């Protein structure tokens, strides 16, 4: 297998870059969709999926999403004119959703012909502070994390592309999750100090897919600025950030005393476990300005291999 680590760079510097980590040999390749096309990603990678062969790069602040073959890294195609986009969702391999900041709508894509075909409204939601996030499927229903300035899940019907129903949790939830159970998570990041819309403590939901229900709710601490809930493959363990990288069973009616890895002074920002054997990796953005590590864990927390990457690595996307 491989492993594609998205470096977001810093905003408004257009610094992002690709990364490609071979777990086998232990060797990265920094800066590869440079080296294989000779021209930069741009601004802000924030998100990478592969479907049938293909690797889909969201570029947030360049208002593209790539298209590139997985083995030579050569762009294959693009789509362009998004607001500010966040993650795609596919639905089919002619439909995707592609969610944005700063809008209050979903793009709807023909990855076939690397087109927008449609737009789904959010209600109760503007430009200004529009946000759409993180996407989970349930059946023919998905779900969506609001994060920025927001703080609902909606529920979206894909037959109609309909906003169907909401969720309204604390300020911000970040990132959204479906375990082996149906039951969703998310982990909200509390705002900041001197926000507009707000700053409290954050928490980590449980809720049922099924009945779209709050089951738990895990409060943390003023202060906190948690993210980034993963699942093993097996979607029975998550993990998170929040200083610290937690994990707790997704049966835990507690959470854990002590974390998968620990705190040690640094930003801890993007975070994926390998589907097939375990292992987890832990994108280090360090102070957001030198170039981050990545470190590669067996599920004991035993350091297998770290390695340097691009500036704010984020998000990671498996070659399997
Ligand atoms: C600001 N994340
Ligand atoms: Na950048
Ligand atoms: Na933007
Ligand atoms: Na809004
Ligand atoms: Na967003
Ligand atoms: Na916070």
């Amino acid at each position: 297998s491989g492993l594609f680590i998205t470096n977001e760079g810093n905003f408004q510097y257009s610094n992002a870059t690709l990364s490609y980590y071979d777990p086998a040999t232990c060797e990265v390749e920094n800066e590869v969709f440079y080296r294989a096309n000779g021209f930069k990603l741009g601004d802000v990678a924030q998100s990478m999926v592969i479907r049938d062969g293909i690797g889909w790069i969201v570029v947030n602040n360049s208002h593209v999403i790539f298209a590139i073959d997985i083995n030579t890294f050569k762009e294959v195609g693009r789509i362009t004119g998004f607001t500010s986009p966040r993650y795609i969702h596919f639905l089919s391999d002619e439909k995707a959703y592609v969610t944005q900041i700063w809008d209050y709508r979903i793009f709807i894509i023909n990855p076939k012909t690397y087109e927008i075909t449609g737009y789904i409204e959010c209600p109760d939601m503007d430009m200004e502070s529009g946000s759409t996030e993180q996407m989970v499927q349930y059946g023919k229903y998905v779900y969506v994390n609001c994060w920025s300035y927001q703080n609902r899940i909606l529920k979206i019907d894909t037959e109609t592309d309909k906003v169907v129903d909401e969720l309204t949790i604390g300020i911000q939830p970040t990132s959204l999750v479906m375990d082996k159970y149906n039951k969703m998570w998310t982990i909200t990041d509390g705002g900041y100090e001197g926000s507009p819309y707000g700053y409290e403590a954050p928490s980590l939901y449980r809720i049922d897919a099924e009945t779209f229900t709050v089951e738990k709710q895990f409060k943390f601490k003023l202060g906190d600025w948690p993210s980034e809930v993963q699942l093993n493959g097996t979607r029975d363990t998550l993990y998170w950030i929040n200083n610290d990288i937690w994990r707790m069973p997704v049966e835990a009616d507690r959470v854990p005393v002590r974390p998968f890895l620990e705190f040690r002074d640094t930003k801890y920002y993007g975070l994926t476990v390998n589907p097939n054997n375990g292992e987890v990796y832990v994108a280090d953005a360090i102070d957001y300005q030198q170039q981050g590590i990545v470190y590669r864990y067996s599920p004991q927390g035993k350091l297998i291999d770290e390695f340097y990457v691009g500036i704010i690595p984020g998000a990671f996307c498996w070659k399997l």
